[PDB]
């Protein structure tokens, strides 16, 4: 009974690029897959792994900043919610 969401096109493209196959997800699944996108594309700092640099990537278009820490929860949840609809 978790809320189901339907990502908008750019978010869906990111999710499918890391092997998600569906069109509707829970918020925890969206977060998991975005994390995997960062990990697979090596967008994090090797020393302080919470730090992401996304300026030269579509992820930067999603979050609207060139860099962020994964501790920026308000920004991360807000930008994900701007990029989906509830089902
Ligand atoms: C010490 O290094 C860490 C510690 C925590 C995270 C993290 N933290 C998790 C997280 C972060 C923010 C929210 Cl709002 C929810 C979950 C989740 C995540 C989910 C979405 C995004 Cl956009 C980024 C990361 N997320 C992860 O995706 N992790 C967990 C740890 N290792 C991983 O391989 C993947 C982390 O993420 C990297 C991808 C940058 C690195």
């Amino acid at each position: 009974q978790e809320t189901l969401v339907r990502p908008k096109p750019l978010l869906l493209k990111l999710l499918k690029s890391v092997g998600a196959q569906k069109d509707t997800y829970t918020m925890k699944e969206v977060l998991f897959y975005l994390g995997q996108y960062i990990m697979t594309k090596r967008l994090y700092d090797e020393k302080q792994q919470h730090i992401v640099y996304c300026s030269n990537d579509l992820l930067g278009d999603l979050f609207g900043v060139p860099s962020f820490s994964v501790k920026e929860h308000r920004k991360i949840y807000t930008m994900i919610y701007r990029n989906l609809v509830v089902v």
